[PDB]
């Protein structure tokens, strides 16, 4: 239901859907 990106379930809508750990997770 949540997380439009499957690589990371906590990816902020801002860091999605690029689906990159860098933005969704950390620098």
């Amino acid at each position: 239901g949540s997380s439009s990106c499957p690589q990371f379930p906590s990816c902020s809508p801002s860091c999605a859907p690029q689906c990159s750990q860098q933005c969704c997770q950390q620098p």
